[PDB]
Order: C-alpha cells, then structure tokens, then sequence
C-alpha cells in the first residue's frame, strides 16, 4: 500500500461530504476532531490510508498498525480476519451490508461489534461515505467511528 505524498485532504474531503446534494444517511456535522479513516478503494483490498488521532486513540492501535490495512481487523480481539472468513463474534449480515455497501459506492450506517487492541468489546456505530478525488470520480471512503 502506497500513500500520497503530500497527504490526504481530509478537510476538503469532510467539506465535499456535508455538501453531498443526495445525502442517503443521516450524518449532520462532523469535524477532525472524531474519529474517522479514509481508505482508498483504487487499491487492493481497500486499505486504510489515513486515520485520525482520535481512531488510533480510541482503538488503541498505533499508525503503523493501522495503515496498509483493511479495518476488518477490528472485527476480531486479537487483529486478525482474513477476508471472507466467518466471523465468530460479528453478525455476517452486517459484515455483508458493508461489504456490498462499499462494492457500489452506496453509503452506509450500521453498528458493529468491534474489538480495541487490548481486546475490549465494544459497539461501533460507523458510518461510510464514498469520496472523490480531484479527478472527479469515487476514489476513497471516508468512514466516521463512534464507540
Ligand atoms: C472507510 C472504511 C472504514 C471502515 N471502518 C470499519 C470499522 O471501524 N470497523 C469494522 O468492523 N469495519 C470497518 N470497515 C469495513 C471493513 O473494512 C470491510 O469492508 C467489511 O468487513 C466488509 O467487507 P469484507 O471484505 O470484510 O467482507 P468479507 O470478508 O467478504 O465478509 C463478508 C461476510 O458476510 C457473509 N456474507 C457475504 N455474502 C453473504 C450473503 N449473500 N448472504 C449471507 N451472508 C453473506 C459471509 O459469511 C462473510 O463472512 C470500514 C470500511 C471502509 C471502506
């Protein structure tokens, strides 16, 4: 997993999302300030390329830990899913709801059962939305964590 080299537009990207003309979920305002991640769908198996402070914070894992990587990781206590794996403590049809939500660019809001790196359960009330990139086309999603 590359990244871009001069950094991701996190700012531009929250404005362009606030000012979407056909909203599908109910997100209202949000800021820097939460926890939030942008993965790039232009690249195999969708990896993170940018997380908050707060996202580390709240997971409990470190950058390096984080970037390069799909979130399904947080899928299990010990940070590891392999992808199409049967989950044993993630309802699949919410794993499944994301999973085709993010194949069609389709916004998406579920709560999910989470783990933070030191194996705490927890709710996960995430919220996805597609973004574009100065081409003008879907290139990233920007995800919105709330425990
Ligand atoms: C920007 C962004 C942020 C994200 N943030 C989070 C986060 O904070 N936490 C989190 O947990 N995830 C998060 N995700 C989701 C995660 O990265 C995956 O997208 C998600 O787990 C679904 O895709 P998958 O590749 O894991 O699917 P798969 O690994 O393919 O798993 C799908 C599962 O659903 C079941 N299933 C599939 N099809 C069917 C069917 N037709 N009928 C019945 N069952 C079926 C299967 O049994 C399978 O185990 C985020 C994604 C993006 C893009």
């Amino acid at each position: 997993t590359l990244y871009a080299p001069g950094g991701y537009d996190i700012m531009g990207y929250l404005i362009q999302i606030m000012n979407r003309p056909n909203p599908q979920v109910e997100l209202g305002p949000v800021d820097t300030s939460c926890a939030l991640i942008l993965c790039d769908l232009k690249q195999k198996d969708t990896p993170i390329v940018y997380a908050s402070e707060a996202f580390l914070y709240m997971t409990g894992y470190s950058n390096a830990e984080v970037l390069g990587r799909n979130c399904r990781f947080l899928q299990s206590p010990d940070g590891m899913v392999k992808p199409k794996s049967t989950r044993k403590y993630v309802d699949s049809n919410t794993i499944n709801t994301m999973r085709k939500a993010i194949d069609r660019n389709a916004e998406v809001q579920v709560e999910v059962v989470n783990f933070k790196k030191n194996g705490q359960r927890f709710v996960n009330f995430l919220t996805m939305i597609p973004v574009r990139d100065e081409t003008g086309e879907y290139r990233y999603s920007m995800g919105f964590q709330c425990e």
